[PDB]
């Protein structure tokens, strides 16, 4: 379709060397297209210069037949070595088109928004990416490997039939690759019904085996050995019923294949004999005719699989092309500026409202003040509706009315990523890449040497605990590493924040862990890194007994700013912590 | 080793039917070889006869060279009808010799003894069958596909090459093979080094995608779009480097096979050129050369698995033969009697010592006695040993000290199966066949009807519960079926005793279930149908509350008998319901 173009003219296509292997790709494949119908002419080349009077003229091998009994070899090996080494390079020439198009589509990835990465499977998109990648591998492996040479090998032997012997040989050698081709696909589509047969019943037999091993005391307590041997043996037996359609069939496919070329091969030389005995050919052309059919019938494995694959390999392909169809909806706006860092920090959301599913909204006509260089924080009941406020600030949504102004300046008129750079964000949930300790402390400004990680970690607070690991900084941690408490990860986050630096600092419900004094002892480092440097710090917390400290508080009750005020005037409110 | 002959002169070689196959497999393995070398000779008889002085003797095919022509063909098409009938044929003597060795080795695996059972794996034993069959299937198919077949034309094709032309054709014929086996050996082996490489950078490359996109909010916080690309394209990068060498591996491994067979062939043209030019031979004999030469290049596709597979395929065949050479421990005493079901069953533990781990004893020094037709009760804490006194009864162990009497006859001296018929049980974890309800019921007594089933769900009051499920009573139920909660189970075992009808009762610790309502609902059930047929029922509880009302209760502490009572006098013990 479509998409047959949009790869075969964009990615093997692009710069001087790739298309040089393209080229010698190519080059290759004709050449040993060449090699290959040389062989059989080269053979017929030998019949006929042995086959004179032999007592009378001829006298030696390497006078009388040398060079064709060595240019027949040659040609045979480098036949072989021109195919083998096409592939070898047309591997490589998809292999880098595969890289350009994964890499670009995982960049496509990596800029779509929020909204879309949160509506599909974490495994849904790589999979995707994955299955395209092998979809353009089969499509321009199939073609290149065994189609187009096929084709083109099927061109010049009904080529060469036709100039040297008549059109009724180039007529019989189409019919049969015509027969041949309609068999195996036919006869292919068929068996993957036998097979599937067959794998079921092998389950079966199976799910009996161990499900009479499983409940074995049940099998033993009501004497059901027997019974359990007869239920076992009746789906083995089912199973063998059904491996005898497989290998039958199979039989039928293979013996299919050899009628349809034996037939030819002997109608063709009943018809090389009709010509021989007529004086126009010699006893080699009969030796051309076989080998070069022949010689067809050899590359012809691949047309049991080709139908399918090909045709989900498209299925394959399609999608990973769509995945780079999909439309940002965050647009950066044109002639933008990178803005309001050297200023003081303040945030002014006027008027704003948002929420997920439109119909339904969270945030209602709110509007609050976050002054330069303070710290302010915000406080309600749990899911009130401020986790939002990270995801309105950061940019990563748009508020369906209203604005939000970062220094009488608004977010969408700066750069995307002057801002995404000016925030620095405490998640609730710190993610880790499976990967060392020092590197997740690096993922804040990856351009940071090791000192300013140590540094970074030491005014966190972890430098302790990655000493105490056993490999030290390069402890794996991860899902697949050494698994540490909520605490060390919260100062992880902590770490991030230190070693990125930025103007604008968020603290988003970094207070979930469960256990109070750790979350003391991040509530102070917290305090120390933010405090002396003019750090224009929010906290998003669902207890405002941990932040009750905090130079402005302001109250949520479900998107609207209620009041502004300090510790004690805000507990008169319920959720007190005499409870706790 | 051992293994081949255990397997080849037993499982294949049993019936007359199976013998006839056999001998057909191999007829049919002989005919198709013997066709495949005439298939070179009749083209050689082609060639000279149509290799005459055209214009003075030869008129028309069908009088000069039309048999051969036929033969020709016929020989080509009857030499692959004859393999793939070989192979069909074959086939189905594996398939069936596997289900004898399959179904006589889960016969034995049934007989084993329960401490063979618990100390191995659910899916140990069956995977052990799989592997077990799947390597016989391997070995017998390669034999007899394959290995063979190519030893056999290698010998036909060497001996037809010595009787005609001599004994350097034979010689540069096995040298030909020998070193076409070797390379291929030699190359797949180091070939998979190369495929590893590529499989384990291929999951890095897919690793760093799907970890960058798990983690995408982190990626765009910290602004690392860019670098996380980067890491995915050197990923990338280091798996096409790694299948270069793949491709590139496989290019010289075709490439070095046909340079093997084509210097061969062209060896042997330049030594059948020799020969036609000192009158020996004629240009058909090169034909002959050549194609016997080239039909032995054809069916080496097997070579490169066969060495690692075979291998495996004996050890995964030697771990199967090892599970028919288990003993049981549990042995029939010699002349067995079934006895003492018509005397009124009573149970005398005499001096009995058991326990797992023999060195930790369980039961100490321990006598009691089950009076004939009584409603008994076993008490004590959890763990306290009581949940051996099955165990032991049931003869899935033996007392190492110690006897036990069912009516003044030692249980190791009657029949196994006598006892295991006279006893009926409920089990603690009532285990669940995935098939229907219907069956489930069924399993007590699988030669009763559905009416008996009816009757049996009646006692038990089940058919309330199983005409509201919506099948009715072929309601799939299992871990993939409709999940039923520990009172539905537990009827569902009680039923099955009530199907089984034995005379001996148990119910050891049917009162797991956590709701005390539907216990007492169970207590009820089972106390009618205990009642009134002279049923000698014991019952292992945790709860003496719920079996107070047994005519004799014994209470356990740790291996001993210490009294013997009735309810009030029991509960001056401790564990009392007055906390419940």
């Amino acid at each position: 379709a479509i998409i047959k173009q949009m790869s075969r003219y964009l990615w093997p296509k692009d710069s001087w060397s790739d298309k040089a292997r393209v080229l010698l790709a190519l080059s290759l494949l004709v050449g040993g297209k060449v090699l290959n119908v040389h062989v059989p002419f080269y053979f017929r080349e030998i019949i006929d210069r042995l086959n004179i009077d032999v007592a009378a003229v001829g006298g030696t091998v390497s006078a009388v037949a040398g060079a064709v009994i060595f240019a027949y070899g040659a040609s045979r090996i480098g036949a072989v070595v021109s195919q083998e080494l096409r592939n070898a390079v047309f591997s490589s020439v998809a292999q880098k088109a595969i890289r350009r198009v994964a890499t670009q589509t995982f960049g496509h990835l990596l800029n779509l928004d929020l909204s879309f990465h949160l509506s599909k499977q974490t495994g849904g998109l790589t999979r995707a990416i994955d299955r395209g990648t092998k979809g353009i591998s089969y499509l321009l492996t199939s073609m290149v490997f065994h189609i187009v040479p096929t084709a083109l090998e099927i061109g010049m032997v009904c080529g060469i039939l036709t100039y040297q012997f008549g059109w009724e040989f180039a007529a019989i050698t189409a019919a049969t690759m015509a027969a041949y081709t309609a068999f195996t696909i036919t006869t292919t589509a068929w068996r993957t019904k036998f097979r599937r047969q067959a794998n079921a019943a092998d389950n079966a037999a199976s799910t009996v085996a161990v499900d009479s091993l499983i409940n074995y005391e049940a099998v033993k307590y009501f004497n059901n050995e027997a019974y359990e041997i007869a239920r076992y043996d009746k789906a083995l037996q089912a199973y063998e019923r059904s491996s005898i359609k497989v290998a039958t069939s199979l039989a039928f496919l293979n013996s299919g294949q050899n009628i349809i070329f034996s037939s030819a091969l002997t109608l063709m030389m009943w018809l090389g004999a009709r010509g021989v005995l007529a004086g126009d050919l010699s006893v080699g052309d009969l030796v051309l005719i076989n080998q070069l059919v022949f010689q067809l019938s050899v590359p012809l494995n691949f047309l049991g699989s080709v139908y399918r694959e090909l045709r989900q390999s498209l299925l394959d392909m399609e999608t990973l092309f769509d995945l780079q169809k999909v439309n940002v909806t965050i647009r950066e706006a044109p002639n933008a500026k990178p803005l309001a860092l050297p200023k003081g920090g303040e945030i002014r959301f006027e008027n704003v409202t948002f929420g997920y599913y439109p119909d339904r909204p969270i945030l209602r006509n709110l509007s609050l003040t976050i002054p330069a260089g303070k710290k302010v924080a915000v406080v309600g009941p749990s899911g009130c509706g401020k986790s939002t406020l990270l995801r309105l600030l950061f940019r990563s949504y748009d508020p369906q009315q209203g604005k939000i102004f970062i220094d009488d300046q608004d977010i969408k008129s700066v750069t995307l990523e002057s801002l995404r750079k000016s925030i620095g964000v405490v998640p609730q949930d710190t993610p880790l890449f499976n990967d060392t300790v020092e590197l997740n402390i690096r993922y804040g400004n990856v351009n940071a040497t090791q000192e300013q990680v140590i540094a970074a970690a030491q005014k966190a607070h972890i430098h302790e605990k990655i000493i105490s690991w056993p490999h030290g900084y390069q402890t794996r941690v991860g899902e697949r590493g050494l698994m540490i408490s909520g605490g060390e990860k919260q100062r992880l986050a902590v770490s991030r924040l230190i070693l990125k630096d930025p103007p604008l600092l968020f603290f988003d419900q970094a207070t979930s862990a469960l256990d109070t004094h750790t979350e003391q002892a991040l509530m102070a480092n917290i305090n120390e890194v933010v405090k002396e440097k003019k750090r224009t710090a929010l906290f998003v917390a669902h207890r405002l007994r941990t932040i009750y400290d905090a130079d402005l508080i302001i109250v949520l009750k479900e998107g609207v700013v209620v009041e502004q005020g300090s510790h004690r005037e805000l507990m008169e409110r319920d959720g007190v912590y005499a409870e706790l």
